[PDB]
């Protein structure tokens, strides 16, 4: 039903709310919901870990099927599986975790994974233990994407920090 609620407006497509992502996926039934997921899809951590958590394992178990026969994704890509009982579905994307090296410049190319989809219930890719700048996260999103997002931050302090620089 993707019945949005309580979002601050940024631009004509890019919503933002300081909320549990898996909250705002038991109230707005979205098509799609995002992960922050990794390249073999093990669901710990993060959003991830709360996803997985909130579907009771059934996205682990269908993670795990498809990597055994496909092989892990790459960094920058996206996978769509079912989002069992948080949405229609989850879109699996892979941004790079900069704490571990990976190429900061292939953030655009996780946020364009969006474009495939008219509407979807997201997180800030990268950020918090992957460590890129918030701020440059939010900036590559509205820059990348062209559908509706609805970005959910789960930190009162983060989602101040984001919407007081964005408004700079
Ligand atoms: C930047 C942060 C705030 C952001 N996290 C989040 N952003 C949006 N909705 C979120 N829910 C949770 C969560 C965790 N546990 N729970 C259950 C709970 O607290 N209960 C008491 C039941 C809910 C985290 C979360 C983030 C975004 C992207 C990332 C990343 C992190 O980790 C590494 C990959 O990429």
């Amino acid at each position: 039903v993707n019945s949005f609620s309580g979002y601050l407006k940024l631009t004509d497509n890019v919503y933002i709310k300081n909320a549990d992502i898996v909250e705002e996926a038991k109230k707005v039934k979205p098509t799609v919901v995002v992960n922050a997921a990794n390249v073999y899809l093990k669901h710990g951590g993060g959003v991830a870990g709360a996803l997985n958590k909130a579907t009771n394992n059934a996205m682990q178990v269908e993670s795990d099927d498809y990597i055994a026969t496909n092989g892990p994704l790459k960094v920058g890509g996206s996978c769509v599986l079912s989002g069992h009982n948080l949405a229609k579905h989850c879109l699996h994307v892979v941004g790079p975790n900069v704490n571990k090296g990976e190429d900061i410049q292939l953030l655009k190319s996780a946020y364009e994974n969006f474009n495939q989809h008219e509407v979807l219930l997201a997180p800030l890719l990268s950020a918090g233990i992957f460590g890129a700048d918030p701020i440059h996260s939010l900036r590559v999103c509205v820059d990348t994407v062209r559908t509706n997002v609805y970005l959910a931050v789960f930190d009162k302090n983060l989602y101040d920090k984001l919407v007081s620089s964005f408004l700079e």
